């Protein structure tokens, strides 16, 4: 059942040449579970990890990915909530040491130990991945796993980011780039927290997207001229949260302008050299509060994925075979290929 | 018993000389009170409130002056917990509209028709003065009203900055300018609600005043190459919470990075031009939260006052006349002044 | 324009036979706004109002009611923010200090000297009836002012009350009595917060009437012998929070029995005489909360009004004239009314 | 060297006969560390777990104890972040599955499957004893591991009770018996805590003992006849919270009813069969919330045992060798206990 060999991509150099390679399966340890990897979602984390731009060293020869989604095949002998035939969600975070103030706290992403899939952790780009059971994400049964595979990132990271705004239900959230693969997925967890979403984006069928995703007010920035005034007179005055998916500093800076007294707004994009050159008085005078957000916790993951189970976020994806995956980690590196792609392991 | 004629410090240009001259006793509303002004504080914000550097418009001619401390002498036909005997005291926000949304939440500095001490309404730099009976600060009575002129601002101020960094007690926070005129209270208030208190001053006799007010750790920036280094040693991994009393922008760029993950960086100051220039990329990984803080509201006010009646909070000041507030406000202006300045109203 | 005589239901003697007879207009104060109320609501608090059952004692000759809607014909000449031809919306709280440690908190229904309508002031049964400019409702134009007077008392109590339960978007909410007149909008405000809502109830066209409004789970008493684990078996468990609407001793203890560990149980209800007598152990055990909860603040009427402004709570009520309010107190008193009363104070 | 036989109080049968007999060391497991326990606790849940009151069946024969200190002499291969010769705390709650709603929000005390000391897994009233590597309390290096052993229980319990009453700085807490074993830990966490501590007990030499812990305050229910109006003049009003360590229904009742309004009742003590019979009214009126509070979780564990170490909370224990625990056990079942006893497992 369990093979000795498997597939997967490899890069024994960093910026080298990706390779979809017979490699040998990987063995369980005691406390982690052996997974039979069906889906797994590509994300621009994975170009990064092939670059070295990021300043952790990278694990050679390794195989990437961070949302992969698969059935339990193996199972440590530690293992205790977990069953063979579950499903289980390969995240970020492959691990932590369970010693620590951090980790006690929750913040197991800030361990100083910690692992993570696809850069220190062999990732799910391949067939079969092993993961630590107590990080490991429970997927319901009967659920498509081509599907759940985009939420095991983007989804987790934006419910997140919006748990940090801290908005009541109600309340304005205005979402920079409302019509992208992670804004899309912001407005839905948005509407169905029940927020009141304003969009800002710009281009063809953008706004016809947002409207199909439950949204309520849609800035065009490429037909408005001031985009300040116009979220300042739709939010009857400032939106109460406003989420920064848009990685230009022109965007937070108006972002930081057009939020509400009293308001936070959350950054989740990370262009390692950006930087949010504000005024301090504005900030000081109307007490507006910037907050950071990295990837979500155990709890986090479970409430997003229990929203997914409900129907309320949808990720429309594109499924492609893993022996295509150089081309697309090609034009991923050229910024052309659009739209959440999704890889099936078995082809 | 209430006179007609009283003397104070009024400017009818902006940027012209300060005159101490006879000037008409003011009458009060339906809902103000007219208190007779024993002490007043003089603030930095009175001589920006005499250059015009802020962006209001100033109703002239004015008395400034927004920490003011007296007794009660006259009460208008509306005003309902207040008595003629009673000790109380003029703050920044002199009254707003109790009629939208911000005034409704707590946050009436941020209301639209917002009265301002020393800047929209004649301020304390007056024998008599009056005040909006909603927002006059209840002084106990046996208070001396010289100590307690000081802790109308700068006090409130640093409370509410150390209640918005959301800390637990035992945790640690650090205090840029600890030996300074709001670093001082900022210590004694954080050592009286449990925190462990961190200075980051430099000069002489400091150390020793930063150990007199029930200080910990102190990190001398003079004697010291490394602050975020010896910040990082002594705070175990970090400063759970760090005030900003330092205006410059190194000081605030490097309060940044000696802060703990999942840790908050809180704004006091407002040097009109100034910027937190920061890597986004930091904040987003540690999860860190810069947030601005300005005046403190109504049960802000009584909570600070209260630290200081059981006497926790103290502030060595040095008192002068009235007559001389005009020689005063030259030196604040050459920038020659070093601890708090109380000014006596009666001669 | 203002009248010089009006017509209300006035009791000279408590428990004395209310009348509908021409009593004086009111004339307003400095800080009060003459009101004509045009549609009234009538509660179960009048009756009590009317006999004396609770410690307060009551001033006679008085005009009840306290929930009532109209346009601001007349105000004081001290009002801030109000204008003729608003609508406003009389309270429970008619009155405060606004200058104490609970009036400054927000929780100015705990305050020493509160005015409550219809029961220290005259109330709403009357054309024309006087209320303090900040504590009444800013009611939006355009709106039915019939269907706005029954979300000023129930409607703000239930919003509170989803408030205090400390929920998630996502989490299971119990609202026992779910197809009754505090439990129907309860059911609607817990849906519009993106709470799970499960009901309780049991009769005839009950569980249709659930499924109208937005509820997810219906459990029949009539049908069920075992409430509990019917709860704990719709959930994972049980509610995280628990809305207890009916005043039976038997629910309430049901009700503490099928929460989540580490939920809340909030009551609402308040029959003089009864008691939760729960087992300790098991509260102690599970960390269960029970809060009380009683009126709501300035603020969340404003959030309760915009909720019902955006169109997502609805009451299905009648109109009835005032001059037959006289037999719907008695009716009230048999107990054999049904539905939501609303008088119009015209005819 | 591990030995092969140990020492260790063990019952066979249920309310059986105590014995100090030489039984086997135990092997640990994947995820254990092996604890030389030093010096164990007495606790009153130990009188429980001979008896079998609570309803949970024990695992016979035991050895009970569940507040011990001692030295790591062996570790699995799995443990991670633990070394040979650091100091270990063993707790009521040793180890569960960190898969569930309880372990992955920090519940982990209300998981399915969790292990407890002295009832579910051998405790510490022996030489050598095992213990999950995930929930052992971190003991700093250099303390006394006698002093430290009252504070891996009642410690955590009082510190969790006071972080449960959502207390500010300045706010008054109440402590019914505040000069007892768990009454003056809590006293002494309030006070470096930041908060106003009234004591209400009664006796000989409580007074001082109360006055010398850092009480403020102290009625004593033995010269007053009404406690409650004692507390309400002590403290402007009523406490903001009160831990109610008392575990008399009358006790509970006078807590219900010197409360402040909008204030918290805690409950720790766990008399199985009594009840909190109180009146519904008081409570929804003043909005008052009774919250029960069980064991603390590994962040509480951290944060108690760190005041300790900063040497803010201390207390008086009698040592006494494990061979005479067989009568100690009588005594306590006879109710003649005084001070907290520590037994030492050496002699
Ligand atoms: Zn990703
Ligand atoms: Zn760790
Ligand atoms: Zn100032
Ligand atoms: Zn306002
Ligand atoms: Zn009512
Ligand atoms: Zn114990």
């Amino acid at each position: 059942s369990i093979p000795e060999t498997q597939k997967g991509v490899i890069f024994y150099e960093s910026h080298g040449k990706l390779e979809y390679k017979d490699i040998p399966v990987p063995k369980p340890k005691a406390n982690e579970l052996l997974i039979n990897v069906k889906y797994s979602g590509v994300c621009h984390t994975d170009l990064h990890a092939w670059h070295g731009d990021w300043p952790l060293p990278v694990k050679l020869p390794l195989v990437g990915g961070h949302e992969g989604a698969g059935v339990v095949v193996g199972m440590g002998e530690n293992v205790k909530g977990w069953k063979i035939g579950d499903y289980a969600g390969i995240k970020w975070l492959n691990g932590s040491c369970m010693a620590c103030e951090y980790c006690e706290l929750g913040n197991e992403s800030n361990c100083p130990h910690a692992d993570l899939s696809g850069y220190t952790h062999d990732g799910s780009f391949q067939q079969y991945a092993t993961a630590d059971a107590v990080q490991a994400a429970h997927i319901p049964q009967g659920t498509d796993l081509a599907q759940v595979a985009p939420i095991l990132c983007a989804g987790i990271t934006v419910y997140k980011a919006l748990k940090s705004a801290n908005l009541m239900a109600g309340h304005w959230v205005a979402i920079s780039g409302a019509a992208g693969g992670l804004g899309s997925l912001a407005v839905q967890y948005a509407k169905a927290m029940g927020y009141r979403v304003l969009g800002i984006d710009g281009g063809e069928g953008k706004e016809e997207l947002f409207r199909s995703i439950g949204g309520e007010v849609f800035i065009d920035f490429t037909k408005e001229k001031d985009i300040v005034g116009a979220v300042l007179k739709a939010t009857d005055g400032g939106a109460h949260g406003v989420i920064n998916v848009s990685v230009s500093e022109a965007a937070i800076e108006a972002s930081t302008r057009y939020v509400r007294a009293n308001g936070t707004t959350v950054l989740v994009g990370m262009p390692a050299g950006a930087k949010c050159c504000s005024d301090v008085f504005n900030q000081v005078v109307k007490s507006i509060s910037i907050v950071g957000s990295y990837v979500g916790n155990r709890a986090d993951t479970r409430e997003a994925l229990d929203f997914f189970a409900r129907g309320l976020v949808k990720s429309p994806i594109k499924v492609v075979g893993l022996s295509t995956l150089p081309e697309i980690y090609e034009k991923m590196e050229k910024g052309q290929i659009v739209g959440r792609y999704v890889v099936d392991t078995s082809k």
